[PDB]
RNA sequence: GCCAGGGUGGCAGAGGGGCUUUGCGGCGGACUCUAGAUCCGCUUUACCCCGGUUCGAAUCCGGGCCCUGGC
């Protein structure tokens, strides 16, 4: 609570340590579910195929080279232009831009259309036969709010959702038309076009990169391959240029990855758009590989290719010098510095299945249900505690002051009792604590035999007993409505969080359960709290 | 170069500023392309469009939403699950996968769909953890989409940037979408916000909650556009149906906001056609500054022997001052022998009545918005002088090296005397400079040109026994 | 070298494949200092420290927190105001500026200090805006600061990086200083948290709510400390005393939050001595890769000319094969002219009974953990050659040049004949190669060795006429 | 791509022309119980896609994918 400055500071001026210890009067007094770690802050996550993707841009604007942004969608005459024959062995992996023709609603579909009762379905309005037409010309998405809701009445698409359905069975009949554009393999392909129109007017040596997505096509499998993935990628124009440029470069990029020391082999491919013998597959040993779960155990992982544009395809595109082209795979290089042995569940983890709640973040979502409203029910349990804490191993039975006080207007005193003999005022598992362990949800009680959980674990910091106070807390305070006189609340076994007061929300319960995790709250807690609510 | 810590470091205890200014020997001599600006280091350039999106995805970070990639390829079937009756109306827009069949020619359609936009591929990605995480699930991602709206270049393109987020809690107004536009366009400048219902109601949005944002930036204000009173509609949002969430079994209802990135990235570096930003290499659009320019000018020939360079050095030093004398009359500048004769120079209008150097020897080479200009420090040209890039190098200074290199040819060629002459200045190479036949290829494509014209009318004779 | 796009246009029209071929033409052809690994690229690189701090702006900003710049300078009276009676305790710790008095020797101290703490300049801010901005108030600034701390060197310094932040609110827990622990720590890798209470209980934090914050890294298990546990006290933090508050009239209460940058950025990149870490330059600390000491081994003198390449480029094409014919045995390799006068070269072992070339013309020159070896491929060294960095100059290689520029010494000086002779390879000047003096006081230095010894016993002969 | 054994419900794992395991787990209900057990009730009658044979196939024949003992 806000406090006086004034008063404080005059106060402390003349005796401190007493203004001091007076300090604590400003501090808040936090309910149950007011507590760490039942409150905190939350931050967002970055991705590692993005991540790397902006360490990757850094890296590379680091040695020279300027961002650029290269044509995604290309005519395969361009691939052609690349390949000269070996051409149709590429298109063959690649993708064509399909797309869905317009409702024939001519000649064909016209003369049979005209044999029949054309319109039943009262809807009138004069023949928009050229309403119709303006969709064989130029039609698209947002445009049905027009010929609908502002033709044949009725609202936006009330109507016109159904009116295409029930009377026009035909666009059922559409069907996606191939074509010639392509989803570029390789960034390579839009490298041509686009130094196409600078590889002679801007100063050499040019140096330009670009990360951005390519798609290709690899026997329809998430792992063996995926539709569409992202290469950052770049060109080196100048006059003079050998394979060395490739390594080069290749070293000076990996390099600030971790990657130490690079080995670099001949492509067997030997493909058309590269020189004779330049096209250069690039390894590079990185210590996090170094004996793993996967096949790289010695370091050493293939994470580049790179080679010189034949003087053949550049002149396709009439680029007088050579250049170098160098194409760091993204996905690979995430693994490798994020640490994921599956390309398909690192990228795409949600869709796999691959989530996952904290030993923290579980004790976190472990909320109590019933608790106090009042400041002096907020008391009352807190004092059920400090008489059912001590007063544990009292030969029953017995009852116990635990509060002595005004609520609500009402004379309240509530005691700890116990029915039955032979034993003690609380049960045995009266002071056990839920502690969150390797996913599982525990109430057991502090031991020598427990330390790995409380050790590793993360502890809720609330107590059966804790618990059920709370519970008490507020039946007491009810009858201060219901202005009764007595309520002796009572519990006996624990089989799980609903006999403690504790409980979780639906969803953090089925994580449990999704990622085969397991609750276990059992135990004699056996403890009931007779209340006198005059 | 490298000294003697202790030869400097003793010869300083005797007289110090006597050996301070000793220290100037270690100073390297420089040459004429070895000297700034024909020198100077460069550096990498990042792209508005992605610069805006990692500018964006830190602004979705900062405001809570952890990221996430999803799927980009998929079946129209998925469009069909969510836009319900309405979905044909989509596929429309959208593109589709063909494959060329194997010959054991023509593309094969097939079923698979690139998304027309984010949401398509959140109700399959929200499929999974909707109900298994603790809500409220705030993610995001800044990825590229297809639309074949009119199949255009001009107006828009094939494929763009949406820079998406989701928020998944038990209750959600669109408020939350409201919030979430503010906090997020904010963090750009934009000041005030207006939100207005959207008409097209797509089916996939719960019914009146599909809005429109309108944001207001200062740096449009004055804008040569419809933007100028500032504001403009930068991104739109809405609550997912429950009809479309039942299809992928999302219990909670689910806020979506969708930012036009290159509209953004517009807005941001101050581009008008979105084509001459995300593609300027195409576009013609390609610039050097005057400083790059003026780098790119260099000495063609210039003297490769020590002594050679003290003589052009001594050439200019004279026409410096006797570049009056009513010629003819001649004057020596240099006395000394390189490789093993001894030289020395000579220079002289031998022409009747006028001056020894024209009036053109001490023009200056300077670029300045884009051309190349070959003119006199004269106070009439003051503003070309303090708004470009004044090469350094002057009429006089682009001959001598000529000359102290071309008796050097002499010198190595056993000849006795040689006469380098020079009058008029039709462009560089007559004094003596060049520029990379690519810089030269852009001055033109930049429609600038070079003025480099003048009489410079100096003659240098050298004789060599 | 830059090509005609027609011709080769045109040229692929004919045999495809032919042309393809034709295609190495453009290639440039490299000298031996001009290849892989002996040129490449360089880039700048980051001290942990800095990047820690950058590191932690972003963390910080991630959960809210705006940032802001404190005092550095201040009157110890603050200090005063705020520790009330055991100000002068800390005013120990602390250090006191002293200036120069100015002689129309001896500085003089004054009454400013340099901030022994973030938290001495956090009452200064928050008392221009605690009561006049929104609450609640999350401000953060990582800056310097300087104690006195024994004045050590070994166990810890005078300047250290406080990451420090304030949480202005109506009502404030120690809670909110345990969350805010662990939104921050988190995002570096720490996984569980444990607070104990501080003894040390300052007189400006509430009476027990000073707080020490004890964080787990899995980066840390196992490790060569007391860490290995994996926990390892990160921060500490509490709530300011009404009683500070009020000397600088803070209405509301306020925690604060403190992490010592110089241990995390530790934690994070492994440096066990903090000055081993934030000064390396000093602390010998300094390390360059085989890779680079690769790079910096290049040929010393090398063929100056057009066919001196094509020469020494022969020299061992023969010697790659003939090095075994029992000696005495001579073997021509090269047939041509360079500058003027026909040349042919020799390969022969003079003395008696023995084979031609060395049992070392084919060593490999590599580095490796530090050390420049000079070693046969052999499948002994393996490790050495699957490692390391091959230089990939070979004992004939590195010799082939000497004689290939040295004969062409001979072409131009007029002579008819020169013997370039070799036996043994005390070091790498015998076998033709060098390294800048300073990686050379860096092997050293770094104690590591050269190891370039071998019996290359190889003569060549040349006779130009 | 090549010989052969196989691709069964939340998990494990026998058989297998149509009726058909079982154990573990969870789900719901009940218990005089001071300890992490007790009993009763329970799914989507589970066995990949397209064809063939049959009255009918998860159980029989071919093609496409998935794990291998192997090249």
């Amino acid at each position: 609570m806000k406090f006086d400055p004034q008063k404080y500071r005059e106060l402390a001026e003349k005796d401190f340590e007493a203004a001091w210890k007076a300090g604590k009067e400003i501090l808040a007094e936090r309910s149950p579910n007011e507590l760490y770690p039942r409150v905190g802050f939350s931050f967002g996550k970055e991705h590692p195929l993005f991540a790397t993707i902006q360490r990757l841009r850094e890296a590379y604007l680091s040695i020279g080279f300027s961002e650029v942004v290269n044509p995604l969608i290309v005519e395969d005459v361009h691939v052609k232009k690349q390949f000269g024959r070996e051409a149709l062995a590429v298109l063959d992996r690649c993708f064509y831009l399909a797309t869905l023709p317009k409702p024939n609603v001519g000649i064909s579909a016209e003369k049979i259309r005209q044999i029949e009762a054309i319109t039943k379905r009262e809807v009138d309005s004069k023949p928009l036969q050229e309403i119709f037409h303006r969709y064989k010309k130029g039609e698209i998405d947002g445009d049905d709010l027009s010929y609908l809701i502002a033709e044949v009445l009725d609202v936006d698409d009330i109507t016109a959702v159904k009116i295409l359905d029930e009377v026009f069975p035909e666009f059922k009949e559409l069907k996606p038309i191939s074509s010639t554009l392509t989803l570029r393999s390789h960034m390579t392909t839009g490298w041509f076009i686009t130094l196409s129109h600078i590889a002679d007017k801007l100063p050499l040596p040019i140096k330009l990169f670009s990360i951005d997505r390519c798609f290709r096509r690899e026997q329809g499998e998430d792992a063996t391959r995926l539709y569409t993935y992202f290469s950052a990628s770049c060109v080196l124009v100048d006059e003079e240029l050998s394979v060395d440029d490739g390594k080069a470069v290749a070293e000076a990029l990996l390099r600030q990855f971790g990657f130490e020391n690079f080995r670099f082999r001949k492509d067997e491919k030997r493909s058309k758009y590269y020189i004779p013998d330049t096209q250069t597959e690039v390894f590079a040993f990185h210590p996090k590989l170094v004996g793993s779960s996967t096949k790289y155990s010695d370091g050493w992982i293939e994470i580049a290719t790179f080679g010189i544009y034949s003087p053949t395809a550049l002149a396709e595109y009439d680029i007088p010098y050579p250049v170098m082209n160098l194409g760091l795979g993204v996905e690979r290089l995430a693994m490798i510095l994020y640490g994921y042995d599956d390309v398909r569940k690192m990228v795409y983890p949600q869709i796999h299945g691959e989530i996952k709640l904290s030993d923290l973040d579980i004790a976190r979502e472990i909320k109590v249900k019933e608790v106090p409203q009042t400041a002096v029910g907020l008391k009352i349990a807190q004092s059920i505690v400090e008489t059912a804490e001590k007063h544990a191993s009292e030969p029953s039975p017995c009852s116990f002051l635990a509060f002595e006080g005004e609520m609500m207007g009402r004379n309240v005193r509530v005691y700890v009792v116990n029915e039955n003999e032979n034993t003690k005022l609380c049960g045995p598992a009266y002071a056990n604590e839920v502690v969150v362990y390797k996913g599982d949800i525990y109430g057991i009680p502090k031991t020598k035999k427990w330390r790995s959980f409380f050790e590793e674990g993360v502890p809720t910091g609330i107590r059966y007993i804790d618990g059920f106070a709370y519970y008490a807390a507020r039946k007491v305070e009810e009858a201060a409505m219901r202005e009764q006189e007595e309520v002796k609340v009572k519990a006996r076994i624990v089989e799980n969080l609903s006999d403690i007061n504790l409980y979780i929300h639906e969803n953090v319960r089925r994580y449990i359960l999704w990622k085969k995790g397991k609750i276990d709250v059992r135990g004699p807690l056996f403890v009931t709290v007779k209340a006198e609510i005059e």
